[PDB]
């Protein structure tokens, strides 16, 4: 991973995940408007606490002198001496319209064919609401599958609405979350993708045109 888009309104991302009464996410009509979300920024991140869903601005990155870690591989995170406590106690969801990968260098934008948002599995340091500058969150990744293999060898673990909701529940163990991550992963045949402009490579560019096909 390394870049995605999160441009629509909060209500757009939440419609599939939670009824009104389950959220504590104050209403904001403004689209998030970020077409080019980069590591090392604060990113609105979804998680469960006190029986409700909350949306907090959380640093994308996690450092134990080098740049912070931004991904956790699904093959090793649940058993990782560094990450397994976060797998057990820091699960979160990072919603997006889609994500970018570069094929060895032409960027592609990958998104759900039904146009619904992608719900990326994340792990991070709870409590997320403290605004930590070093212990933030990471995007869990998986091996590229099906057609995604001709673009790049890794992909974000994307979860179904059902699986994403269950992923976030406090009371499920790391073992149950491992079962959820496997069965609930959105397989690549549910995605469409197209090349986009190379301008997305510059984090300074943030226009809506960055996700349009070229």
């Amino acid at each position: 991973c390394g870049r995605f888009a999160q441009s629509q309104t909060r209500e757009d991302y939440l419609a599939l995940l939670a009824e009104d009464i389950e959220r504590d996410i104050p209403y904001d009509p403004e689209p998030i408007g970020r077409y080019n979300v980069a590591p090392g920024t604060k990113v609105l991140l979804l998680s469960e606490r006190d029986e409700h869903l909350h949306l907090d601005p959380v640093f994308w990155g996690y450092a134990p002198d080098k740049p912070p870690l931004i991904n956790a591989r699904v093959e090793t995170a649940a058993t990782s001496r560094m990450f397994k406590p976060l797998w057990q106690h820091g699960r979160a969801i990072c919603f997006a319209d889609g994500w970018f990968e570069w094929k060895k260098k032409q960027p592609f934008f990958i998104y759900r064919a039904d146009g619904q948002p992608i719900f990326m599995a994340a792990i991070g340091s709870t409590p997320f609401e403290r605004g930590d500058e070093a212990e933030g969150f990471l995007i869990v990744t998986a091996a590229a599958d099906q057609g995604l293999v001709d673009i790049h060898d890794r992909r974000p673990l994307v979860l179904s609405p059902e699986a994403a909701r269950e992923w976030m529940r406090q009371e499920i163990s790391g073992k149950e979350a491992s079962e959820i991550a496997a069965s609930g992963c959105v397989p690549a045949n549910q995605f469409s993708w197209h090349p986009v402009s190379r301008a997305v490579g510059n984090v300074k560019n943030q226009g809506a045109e960055l996700i349009q096909p070229v």
